[PDB]
């Protein structure tokens, strides 16, 4: 109860800034996320074995995959920190013990492939989940873990708590499907435009909550620039080897996924950053004002890509 976690001076600050990457000590980062939930949510929020435990299982089931990997998971973890340490008196109780694990768990068993590539390839998982393959694939995963015995976080929950939660962590995994987010930014833009945005409103909150996953889920374009690089490098060596796994199928990839279109993935990431990416920061900046600092870095990160087209770098 009296056992704090506690960093080194310089993550205990950095950690606090949308940009904090959690580095390459792997055996740091179960320590990182606890430190998160006790100050996002509370010591009190889990019994700490069975928080450790739970942390433990979920690494387990992150595959060693170039990106969809644990490293993923506590990244995307950091950024969802940032934006409720920001916005300290917009969440409930029971979102912010929520949010963190949805967070963690929202890629848990990735294979490194697209809902595309498991439907093309005719996976058992697409028979069992015709849309949000992967992600209710997820979800599934995160219920199976939180089963294990000792592994229940949420013991000390009511049973309508208890299923509030898990329904705050489905929408959330789910709305990391990357086809719903447009449709899903266009009404949170409509909806601020006309100002009938209404955070009382369930429906409403569930699409805020929706684009902070986007959000959170993209947050390598909102590093530093020499992260950001070397995150694409990861990306890349996912989206090649489907397009290898594509061309075996008898398929043509898309060029963001063929590796003989190396050369094309400068304009590439324009047009991500100028459709997707500048985008959802600019909507999640008008929502909750605090999160600017992601749009500033994502802006910044556009600029970096410009210069490598003009051969500055
Ligand atoms: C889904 N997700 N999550 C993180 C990121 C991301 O890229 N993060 C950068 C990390 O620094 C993405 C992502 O969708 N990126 C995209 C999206 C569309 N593209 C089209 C091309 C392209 C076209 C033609 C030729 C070469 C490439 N490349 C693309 N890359
Ligand atoms: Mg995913
Ligand atoms: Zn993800």
């Amino acid at each position: 109860g009296l056992m704090q976690f506690t960093l080194p001076v310089r993550l205990c600050k950095e950690i606090e800034l949308f940009h904090f990457d959690i580095g390459p000590f792997e055996n740091m980062w179960p320590g990182i996320f606890v430190y998160m939930v006790h100050r996002s949510c509370g010591t009190s929020c889990f019994e700490l074995e069975k928080l450790c435990r739970f942390i433990m299982s979920v690494k387990k089931n992150y595959r060693r995959v170039p990106y969809h990997n644990w490293k993923h998971a506590v990244t995307v973890a950091h950024c969802m920190y940032a934006i409720l340490q920001n916005n300290h008196t917009l969440f409930t109780d029971l979102e912010r013990k929520g949010l963190l694990i949805a967070c963690l768990c929202h890629d848990l068993d990735h294979r490194g492939f697209s809902n595309s590539y498991l439907q093309k390839f005719d996976h058992p998982l697409a028979a069992l989940y015709s849309t949000s393959t992967m992600e209710q694939h997820h979800f599934s995963q995160t219920v199976s873990i939180l089963q294990l015995e000792g592994h229940n976080i949420f013991s000390t929950l009511s049973s309508s708590e208890y299923e509030q939660v898990l329904e705050i962590i489905r929408k959330a995994i789910i709305a990391t499907d990357l086809a719903l987010y447009f449709g899903n930014r266009k009404q949170l833009e409509e909806m601020y435009q006309t100002g009938s945005l209404n955070l009382n409103n369930q429906s409403h909150r569930d699409r805020v909550i929706g684009l902070m996953m986007t959000a959170c889920d993209l947050c390598s374009v909102t590093k530093l620039w020499p992260v950001t690089k070397l995150t694409a490098n990861d990306i890349y060596a996912e989206f090649w080897a489907e397009g290898d796994e594509m061309k075996k199928l008898g398929i043509q990839p898309i060029p963001m996924m063929d590796r003989d279109k190396k050369d094309e993935v400068p304009q590439g990431q324009l047009g991500f950053y100028n459709a997707v990416a500048i985008p959802c920061y600019t909507t999640l900046t008008q929502i909750l004002p605090p999160t600017e600092p992601l749009l500033k870095a994502c802006r910044d990160n556009l600029s970096q890509w410009e210069k490598v087209i003009r051969g500055e770098e």
